[PDB]
C-alpha cells in the first residue's frame, strides 16, 4: 500500500517509523510487505536476513521459542539525514502473557535506509541489549 | 539520601515499579502518609486518599497493565525531581494493543525521610480511548 516515499522531513520520518513498529509489533505477516522490500537486509545484533521471507520466517520463529510474547517499542528522538538515513532512538518492552506484571525494557536504536522507487526499508539495522531478556519466563530455561 | 541525578532517577525507576505492579501495601514505602498527588483531573490528599484512587481506576477498567520508561531526569537545588519519559497501558484481554504517550513526573520528597510528598504526573489522556480497540 504505502511507505516512506513522500518523507522529507524527521517529523514524518519519525510518523513511517512509528507505523513500521505498530506493523511489526501485532505479527501481522500479511501487512508487513506494505513497509518492508522484498530484498529487506536486516540486523538485529549477531541475527541477520536478507529478503523478506527470510526475515517473516525469523519473527515466527521467535514467537515460537517464546510463546505468548508482546513486545511494543516507543520513540522519542529521530534524524532524518541528507543520505536519507533515519536514526530513530527509543525504548524497546516485552513481556510474557503468561506472566504480564514482568516487563523487560531496554534502550534501543533503529536505523533505516528506504528504496528511492518505492519508499520500503530496504536496511533495517536494531540495536539494543538483549541481555536483560533473559529474565523473561523461560527465556534461556535452566538459568542463564 | 538522594544527592545526584542517577540516584533521583533510580528512585523514580523504583517508585514506578511499586505503582506499575500496583503493590498498595508498599506504596508507604516510597510515598508520605501526606502525599499531595495531582494527575490531571485527578487529585488527592493522603496516601489512603492516593491508594483508593488508584483502586477505583483498576476496578473500572478490568486488565489494566501499565509500566513507564524514562529518558532524562533532573534533581534541582530545591531538591525537587523532574523525570520524563514514556507512559505505556494495555489490557489483559486486549494483546497486541499498547497504547504510548509522553509523560513527565515532578516529585518532591520529604526531608525526614525521603519519601515522596508532592507527586504531579502530566500526560494525555485522550490516546488511551484506543485501549478497547482490535
Amino acid at each position: 500500500s504505502m511507505a516512506g516515499k513522500e518523507i522529507q522531513t524527521p517529523d514524518q520520518a519519525e510518523a513511517f517509523v512509528a507505523k513500521v513498529f505498530d506493523v511489526l509489533d501485532s505479527y501481522d505477516y500479511t501487512r508487513f510487505g506494505e513497509v518492508l522490500s522484498t530484498d529487506l537486509k536486516y540486523e538485529g545484533g549477531l541475527q541477520k536476513t536478507s529478503g523478506l521471507d527470510n526475515f517473516i520466517n525469523d519473527i515466527k520463529a521467535s514467537t515460537q521459542r517464546m510463546p505468548g510474547l508482546q513486545t511494543s517499542h516507543s520513540r522519542y528522538r529521530t534524524e532524518l539525514t541528507a543520505e536519507g538515513t533515519i536514526y530513530s532512538e527509543g525504548h524497546s518492552n516485552a513481556s510474557l502473557e503468561s506472566n504480564p506484571g514482568k516487563v523487560v525494557t531496554v534502550p534501543m536504536i533503529g536505523v533505516f535506509k528506504l528504496d528511492s522507487e518505492d519508499g520500503k526499508i530496504k536496511e533495517m539495522r536494531i540495536y539494543k541489549d538483549r541481555l536483560p531478556f533473559l529474565a523473561l519466563h523461560q527465556a534461556l530455561p535452566g538459568m542463564k
